């Protein structure tokens, strides 16, 4: 695809079964679902945010797809404002920013 | 120019006689910069994320150069960790998000 910006780039994902919509975040450099339920073991991180620091459960090689193409990689579950896909998922499906 | 996500999308700006770094930023609907002085009327707001909110001067009708690029909008300045360009400034510079 290509996306535009003149309105927030949402788009549908896939993790767990279930489809979910997420924003494209190329300022996040991790991605971060809302609250929900992923397999395995999970370990500590602080994120930094606009507003401060906090913590979230670190998820390692999980499956998800993003508008289709599929991608293995670190999640990140915590009180996020929307679920963001950022660019350690956003490399893996090729995305690139263009002007 | 074709940016990469491997690293974080930084470019040089220039505003107020300025040149300062920042984050070409798809999750942010409007800039937003750290303190500095801009011209002209400005409102306050708010805005928020991971961590919480922080407040903001609203200022309109500012001009950037993005990469040689010159762009008019709304650029909000405030305790932010990272200059940020959000969506408000990168469509007028016909930035694309492509996979
Ligand atoms: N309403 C707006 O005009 C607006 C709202 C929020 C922001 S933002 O400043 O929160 N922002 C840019 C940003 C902040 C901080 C960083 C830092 F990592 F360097 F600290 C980098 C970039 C947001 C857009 N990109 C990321 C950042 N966050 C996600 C977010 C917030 C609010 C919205 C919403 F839809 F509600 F408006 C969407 C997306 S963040 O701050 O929650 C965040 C999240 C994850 C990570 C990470 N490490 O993966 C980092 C930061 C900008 C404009
Ligand atoms: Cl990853
Ligand atoms: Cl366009």
């Amino acid at each position: 695809p290509q996306i535009t910006l003149w309105q927030r780039p949402l788009v549908t994902i896939k993790i767990g079964g279930q489809l979910k919509e997420a924003l494209l975040d190329t300022g996040a450099d991790d991605t971060v679902l809302e609250e929900m339920s992923l397999p395995g073991r999970w370990k500590p991180k602080m994120i930094g945010g606009i507003g401060g620091f906090i913590k979230v459960r670190q998820y390692d090689q999980i499956l998800i797809e993003i508008c289709g193409h599929k991608a293995i990689g670190t999640v990140l579950v915590g009180p996020t404002p929307v679920n963001i896909i950022g660019r350690n998922l956003l490399t893996q499906i090729g995305c690139t920013l263009n002007f």
